[PDB]
């Protein structure tokens, strides 16, 4: 699984750190998600970060909508391109309604502030199927 994810600021810019539970799940997620994003057209700013994280850079709009930024009322907004890549993603990342405003026909999520508010704030998950 994605064990968290982490608003982070590089060279001024939000990113979204995401760590797994292994190197291999981070290099299948940034296989397939790398595959989808080819298929629809995009260039989703999926980079590597380390043996088990990744990170989505910020977007470069008009140039390159895909990525991080902040939006007016300061939630942590990812745009995905097409909602067909925030599809795909989002279950294999783990965000759900509670974590994020989720739209079903748009292509950007807005993450609650209440979960990430800030820079190096971390948001944890809970494996599916855990035993209490």
């Amino acid at each position: 699984m994605v064990t968290k994810i982490i608003w982070v600021s590089n060279n001024g810019k939000p990113n979204l750190k995401i760590e797994f539970v292994s190197e291999e799940e981070k290099s299948n997620f940034f296989k397939e998600v790398k595959k989808k994003a080819s298929e629809l057209g995009l260039n989703f700013p999926l980079v590597q970060g380390s043996g088990n994280s990744l990170l989505i850079e910020a977007s470069n709009y008009p140039i390159n909508p895909c990525g991080c930024y902040i939006s007016p009322g300061g939630k942590l907004a990812i745009n995905f391109g097409k909602v067909e890549l925030s599809h795909f993603i989002l279950p294999k990342v783990g965000v759900k309604t509670e974590h994020a405003e989720i739209f079903k026909d748009h292509n950007t999520i807005f993450f609650h502030k209440h979960k990430l508010p800030g820079v190096n704030s971390e948001l944890t998950f809970i494996p599916t199927g855990t035993p209490v």
